[PDB]
């Protein structure tokens, strides 16, 4: 689909509320005459650089903020310059996540953090620790159930455990990330992934489990727990599993530390519709009504808009989200995050499969990330 003056094309990931977003687009069109088309292509975060230059891309792109520094480095993102009245409507820490080399490069939408989701009927008192999960699984196995299933194919979901005892991406000191100081093969990182691989070795998890398999198992009442973000809650509502949302398990006494993402809306620097895009985002999406439409489709998490978040904060699933966020850390947005995620993806998949030892998988990932910085 070709970008065109007088229409808006929006890209957002397939696990988000694109139908709720399309409803906001319908209100925009009712007021302005401007058609808004929402798409959720596969690997949209990887396709965006090419199509921006060829003309086949979106006016507006949604992703977690960690991807946006690499986009800005390549010139792909229009600078965002809201008036103070609008800026004041969103939490300052969300604007911080979309600031890159002194410019705002997107609008923040909502704060995402993984939580432990658990079946209250199978497991009224979920474990506080990772160490408790093997024996819990053993008991559940004798009932033809399992303790825990989550996506092992995306490193996003395993990172809270790796980080718990000391793993980190890039060392952060005095407001700057030291791209030479990577923490993916330190003792903390090794201990977390070793624990995960030992679960697999002892048949308390399966190396092959992905997003679909874990969501299906939890929503069919086959596993007592999953790890996932707020977007998953609506499919769980539909299944009417009785579920809670709670703090992630500790490891070696330390909290799991999920990498926190700010879902953000960037404007294609080459869009012929930059003003319309700002008009849509500031006056239609980032309002109580616009976010509620999306949120009702797939829950956004802790939205960046203060007025609406004051309502959402009363939901215990949102408070659990923010507690896990506070124990974790905001992702960097620096361009090196792409290589970080690719290298750690390989390391988790190879360690979990037994293709490599934990120590060699993380050492190779550490080396790749460092040499590429
Ligand atoms: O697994 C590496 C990717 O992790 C995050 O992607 C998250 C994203 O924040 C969340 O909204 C989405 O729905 O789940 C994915 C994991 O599949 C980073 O935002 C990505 O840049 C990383 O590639
Ligand atoms: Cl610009
Ligand atoms: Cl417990």
């Amino acid at each position: 689909m070709k970008i065109e003056e007088g229409k808006l094309v929006i890209w957002i990931n397939g696990d988000k509320g694109y139908n709720g977003l399309a409803e906001v687009g319908k209100k925009f069109e009712k007021d302005t005459g401007i058609k808004v088309t929402v798409e959720h292509p596969d690997k949209l975060e990887e396709k965006f650089p090419q199509v921006a230059a060829t003309g086949d891309g979106p006016d507006i792109i949604f992703w977690a903020h960690d991807r946006f520094g690499g986009y800005a480095q390549s010139g792909l993102l229009a600078e965002i310059t809201p008036d103070k009245a609008f800026q004041d409507k969103l939490y300052p820490f969300t604007w911080d996540a979309v600031r890159y080399n002194g410019k705002l490069i997107a609008y923040p939408i909502a704060v995402e953090a993984l939580s432990l989701i658990y079946n209250k009927d199978l497991l009224p008192n979920p474990p506080k620790t990772w160490e408790e999960i093997p024996a819990l699984d053993k008991e559940l196995k004798a009932k033809g159930k399992s303790a825990l299933m989550f996506n092992l194919q995306e490193p996003y979901f395993t990172w809270p455990l790796i980080a718990a005892d000391g793993g980190y991406a890039f060392k952060y000191e005095n407001g700057k990330y030291d791209i030479k100081d990577v923490g993916v093969d330190n003792a903390g990182a090794k201990a977390g992934l070793t624990f995960l691989v030992d679960l697999i070795k002892n048949k308390h998890m399966n190396a092959d489990t992905d997003y679909s398999i874990a969501e299906a198992a939890f929503n069919k009442g086959e596993t007592a727990m999953t790890i996932n973000g707020p977007w998953a809650w609506s499919n769980i509502d539909t299944s009417k599993v009785n579920y809670g949302v709670t703090v992630l398990p500790t490891f070696k006494g330390q909290p799991s530390k999920p990498f926190v993402g700010v879902l953000s809306a960037g404007i294609n620097a080459a869009s012929p519709n930059k003003e319309l895009a700002k008009e849509f985002l500031e006056n239609y999406l980032l309002t109580d009504e616009g976010l509620e439409a999306v949120n009702k489709d797939k829950p956004l998490g802790a939205v960046a808009l203060k007025s609406y978040e004051e309502e959402l904060a009363k939901d215990p699933r949102i408070a659990a989200t923010m507690e896990n966020a506070q124990k974790g850390e905001i992702m960097p947005n620096i361009p090196q995050m792409s290589a970080f995620w690719y290298a750690v993806r390989t390391a988790v998949i190879n360690a979990a499969s037994g293709r490599q030892t934990v120590d060699e998988a993380l050492k190779d990932a550490q080396t790749r990330i460092t040499k590429l910085s």
